[PDB]
Parts: C-alpha cells; structure tokens; sequence
C-alpha cells in the first residue's frame, strides 16, 4: 500500500504545516501537525476541557463505530517549546492520504496548554519519530508509520515541505519526480528515539564550506533551524545589524536586510537554504526588527534541523531494519 497527502502551512510564515487525517467511522477529518520529533498521535476531542478549545476541530469517539477505549491507558507529553497535553486513549481507524491503519492509538486530549488552545489551525499532532518515545502508559503504543510499515510497498515516508506553499507527505514510495539530482542517504541513530544524523558541515552564502560534524535531528515539528552557537554566529555576522536579543529570545535582524543562503552538508552532498527561507518577519506587528530562522541550539541540548532546513530538501525517512535518512535538492 501507499498514501499521499498534501501538507499546508498554517500561516504566511510557515510556522507549522497541517495535513488532513481521517479518524473513525464515519470519517472525522482533523488537520494534524506531522511531527518527526515526537511519537504520539493526539487530538483535540470531545473530552478536551471546554475552556481550552478555541476553534479547533475535535474528534468525538462516541460518534465513531470503530472507536474503542484503550482501557486504563493515559498519556502526557511536554514539547521542547514548553507546551504540553495529556489525556486518555482510544483505538480507531486512521487514514492518511488513502493509507489506512486499523487499531491505531488515538490519544484524546483532556488538557492542552495555552499555546495549543491559541492555535486554532492545529487539531492535534501525528508523531513520526520512533515508537520508543510514545508516552502512553502502561502499554506504550506504536506510531502511525510503525503500524503501517509492514503493509507499505517500501518501509519509508517522505517529507516535501513547501516554502510559503503546500507540499506533500508520502508513505510507502519515493516520488522520483519530486526532486532533482540524486538522494544522498546518511546514517541514523535511534538511541534517543529521533531521526538523528550527522551533517558534514556548512557554508554561509557564497562562502567556503566548513567541514565539521553536526549531530542533530530531522524534525518536521520544529519551525526553525537550531545549530551550535559558533555556526549561528558565523551566519548572522554576515547580516549588517543582526544581533542576538535576550529580550526577544534569539537573533534578530533589520527587516530591510537581504539574507544570505545557508548550506548544510549531507555526506558529500549539499543542501542550500535560500536566504528568504530564514526570514520570519517582524518580531511584533509593524516592527522593523525581524526574527531569524537560524537560531542557537545552546539552550536546547540538541541541534534541530527543523522546517527551515527540511523545506529546502526532499527528505526520505527510511524505516528499514537499519533506518537511514535521505536528502535531495528539489
């Protein structure tokens, strides 16, 4: 089997991407944030505290003839931005882009933190990291991809995120028309449960490539590119007036600037992030200070190849017995 679904930016900055997902019988379609940095499929629901729902579409398990309470199971997750959610668990039929999994754990939120409530465009998350990170207790549950894997034509999914435009998540096949040149594959460590890999270096604009190993994760659920402070300083030093602002929470730059590109290495290959992808717009409405799309990872504990980096590439998440990642230009 295969599946193919379009993923759409939630706003004009590509702060996140939503993909329609069919849950239950008859189908209830929710727009979920596909997140290769986590491993829970959770949704706003009829069980979510009413004061914490503000415009999201909810899953109502009582209206699904295929929903079954997973008795005793609870979940609770905290994300790297400080947001969180928790609740109980049903199993139900879940379809993405024509690919159907029966018995998928659908984690129904009883509580969500304010940032979820405040984002009316995201109805939940669909985790695509390794199932060892799934938070369901006492019986850990499998991701959608893990459940689908054996049925897929090939044990892979691909992320093709757009810049200020829709893109595609494919399951079970590699669309050879969606990228240019060849796909360069690189080793993955699953030891932390992430799609963790080692970039071979970077360049700023037209500058020379610096060969240096940068361990990090391919994370569709993180907006920006978070890299070591040395690398980030070298980038922003090329932008007149750019500075790190403690009050804003990262590097800012004059909105009048033209940003240089940023290149990262994948083995001997190179992925170029155009400068425009690094512009996240005014820090507040009407400001002439703009927020940078490349930020330091120094406070995180891990480097994160988020959407800023991934949307410059066609990315293969290869879930073969030994997982690997593939990157192609496009």
């Amino acid at each position: 089997s295969t599946g193919s679904a379009t993923t759409t930016p939630i706003d004009s900055l590509d702060d996140a991407y939503i993909t329609p997902v069919q849950i239950g019988t008859p189908a209830q379609t929710l727009n979920l944030d596909f997140d290769t940095g986590s491993s829970d499929l959770w949704v706003f629901s009829s069980e979510t505290t009413a004061s914490e729902v503000d415009g999201q579409t909810i899953y109502t398990p009582s209206k699904s003839t295929t929903a079954k309470l997973l008795s005793g199971a609870t979940w609770s997750i905290s994300y790297g931005d400080g947001s969180s959610s928790s609740g109980d668990v049903y199993t139900d039929t879940v379809s993405v882009g024509g690919l159907t999994v029966t018995g998928q754990a659908v984690e129904s939120a009883k509580k969500v933190s304010s940032s979820f409530t405040e984002d009316s465009t995201i109805d939940g998350l669909l985790g695509l990291a390794f199932s060892t990170l799934n938070t369901v207790s006492p019986t850990q549950q499998k991701t959608f991809f893990d459940n689908a894997k054996a049925s897929l034509d090939s044990p892979v999914f691909t992320a093709d995120l757009g810049y200020h435009a829709p893109g595609t998540y494919n399951f079970g096949f590699i669309d050879t028309t969606a990228y240019t040149g060849s796909i360069t594959y690189t080793a993955v460590s699953t030891k932390q449960g992430f799609w963790e890999w080692t970039s071979t270096g970077y360049a700023v604009g037209s500058g020379t490539f610096k060969s240096t190993s940068i361990d990090g994760i391919a994370d569709t659920g993180t907006t920006l590119l978070y890299l070591p402070a040395t690398v980030v300083s070298a980038y922003w030093a090329q932008v007149s007036g750019a500075k790190s602002s403690s009050s804003v929470g990262g590097y800012v730059f004059p909105c009048s600037a033209t940003l240089p590109s940023f290149t990262f290495g994948v083995g001997s290959a190179r992925i170029v992030i155009p400068g425009d992808y690094i512009d996240f717009g005014p820090i507040s409405t009407g400001s002439s200070s703009c927020f940078g799309g490349i930020q330091s990872s120094a406070g995180i504990g891990i480097n994160i190849f988020g959407d800023v980096a991934l949307k410059a590439a066609f990315v293969v998440f290869n879930g073969a017995t030994t997982p690997t990642l593939g990157f192609a230009s496009k």
